[PDB]
């Protein structure tokens, strides 16, 4: 057995590194600490012990992370949710883990939301900007709402009615530039958009099954997006969007079918041109990944290692 | 979500009462807390809180449970291991729960293994005997070995070849009367029997999925045993001894297959002639159970209470 909580939410980063890509993954443990799990290049998986706590959040609270490099060093925001549904973040400040200031705003979230995170324009010689995206409410027909950081915290829009408790997606696909996926009432995929100075419906959409887990990623200068769900012990489905949108297909290994448990979640990542990492929870417990390799495909990655309780080796 | 510990072991037992029959279950929680929730008669079930915690063990530990009804009241000996693999004891003796004198007796357990239990004659004039059967090692072909209680706690039997980390089934068909089930390396369940004075192989045996979780039930003048097993998310097989063993049969819902969750173990209860429960775990995460009634059949009943973590309603 390991320590990683079963139906642990997972967020998950990456950026590209001289000697090799900087992966990192949150998921939480037994104890409702969250935990980071580290990858270099194509190294062993470090970290995901006791020893990697970087925060605590409710048990079984959703999770999201963006990151960016600035003068300080390299930032990473963890947005998890307290023991009194109130919206909170962890910060890696480019040297140390500490509680950052989100939490103090008093954001309410509703007990079964889901939490998604972008970032755009943060470097060593720019601010970031970070939108967070929640739910209110747990019933059908509830909205998103989006909490902003373009210099102090306020709040954004709403949109939206969706499935209870709902994947979210979310992804800058350019500066300023902002794709939302999610799942609506009639069980489709629906994508909301911001590129100057307004929301709107976008053109993106596809059936899934109800409750599906959702992820979006996006690079480039057309820009390539790929959206990612999945429901427990079904295939992960992609769709990827090069200038049109293709006919979702499913991400699958036909000697290790359906690999995630029931009800688990995923994640996310990439960065380069392209390295993307897809994370899951599969008997074990463990945490997996898909991960993408351009004139090999996508395979089943290392195993990414999340503790071994006392008592067993 | 609950606060049940996903691929816990659980534990149960059941005694006549004037009013109505009791159950009790043993669970796992997150901070490795074994508790306990009640039953009495047909009423809802109670219990399975922060404020039921009857002891703790090593996370994922196995766990074992015999009562039996003494001049101090209700006598409840749970079975489990510590963090360092010692078979532990908690013991409810008629009025609190405290630790018993087995943990001191220095029994090393091997990591994975399970554990059954089985008691004859306490009773208001008459002290209880106890076995309690364990492995020493994980791999294939280990042994089931017997620790013994008729006044002391002492070695008991070493016997049997089995698949690494078999489930263990163990049953007092009658005074003095043992009968003991198991998974050889052949993946066929099979009986080590003990009516006297020596051990000797039973005649029955059945194939079952490498791995499936084990128990067993007797009771009567025949006398009348059951068989379970179970690997999570396929269905509970039973065989039944009524003078000669029968073709074992699923226990299944047509409405709800597979409906444990993978992974996952089984635990029976019983009392008078005859109350039947087959507790399994479940999406939820939730303790459930398969119920017989003479005249309907079997059945999910009731769910059990297993908690719910600081954040949820
Ligand atoms: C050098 O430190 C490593 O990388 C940082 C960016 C953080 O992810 C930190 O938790 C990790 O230990
Ligand atoms: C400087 O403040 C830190 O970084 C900002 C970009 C926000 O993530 C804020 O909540 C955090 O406390
Ligand atoms: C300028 O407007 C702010 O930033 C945009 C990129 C959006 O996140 C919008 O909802 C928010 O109010
Ligand atoms: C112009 O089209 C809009 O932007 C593209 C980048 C896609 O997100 C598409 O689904 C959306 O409708
Ligand atoms: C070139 O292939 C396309 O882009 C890759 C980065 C993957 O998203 C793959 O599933 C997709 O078909
Ligand atoms: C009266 O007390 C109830 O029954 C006893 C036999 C024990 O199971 C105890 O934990 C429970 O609370
Ligand atoms: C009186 O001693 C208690 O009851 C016996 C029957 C045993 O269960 C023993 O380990 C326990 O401490
Ligand atoms: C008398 O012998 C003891 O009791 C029997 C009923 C068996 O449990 C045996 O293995 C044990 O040594
Ligand atoms: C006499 O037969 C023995 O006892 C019966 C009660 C059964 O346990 C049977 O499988 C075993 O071989
Ligand atoms: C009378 O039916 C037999 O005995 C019952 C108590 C159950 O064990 C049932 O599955 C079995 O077929």
């Amino acid at each position: 057995p390991t320590e990683f909580l079963y139906t642990s939410k997972i967020a998950a980063i990456s950026w590209a590194a001289t000697g090799g890509r900087q992966q990192r993954v949150y998921f939480q443990d037994l104890n409702g600490k969250i935990r980071e799990a580290q990858r270099g290049g194509d190294n062993p998986w470090t970290g995901g012990s006791s020893q990697n706590v970087i925060g605590e959040a409710k048990l079984f609270s959703p999770l999201a992370a963006v990151t960016w490099k600035s003068a300080q060093g390299i930032q990473i925001r963890v947005y998890c949710v307290n023991k009194d549904n109130i919206l909170s973040e962890f910060v890696y400040d480019g040297s140390k883990w500490i509680t950052g200031q989100l939490g103090s705003v008093g954001v309410k979230v509703g007990s079964n939301s889901k939490l998604a995170a972008l970032q755009w324009g943060g470097s060593e010689s720019a601010p970031p900007n970070i939108r967070v995206y929640y739910q209110k409410s747990n019933g059908s027909g509830s909205s998103i709402h989006e909490y902003v950081w373009s210099g102090k915290w306020t709040a954004g829009a709403s949109f939206g009615s969706t499935v209870p408790g709902t994947g979210i997606g979310a992804t800058a696909i350019g500066p300023g530039r902002l794709r939302i996926y999610y799942q609506a009432t009639d069980n489709k995929i629906r994508e909301h958009c911001w590129d100057s100075n307004s929301w709107y419906v976008g053109g993106f959409s596809a059936s899934a099954s109800a409750g599906v887990s959702i992820a979006a990623i996006s690079w480039g200068s057309t820009p390539q997006i790929r959206v990612y769900w999945q429901k427990g012990r079904e295939e992960l489905y992609e769709a990827a969007y090069g200038g049109s949108w293709n006919t979702p297909g499913q991400i699958k290994d036909a000697s290790r079918p359906t690999p995630s448990l029931p009800d688990t979640f995923i994640a996310a990542n990439s960065s380069g041109n392209i390295d993307i990492s897809v994370f899951f929870q599969a008997s074990g417990v463990s945490l997996q990944q898909w991960q993408w390799i351009s004139g090999k495909g996508w395979s089943i990655g290392a195993v990414v290692p999340t503790g071994t309780p006392a008592g067993w080796l």
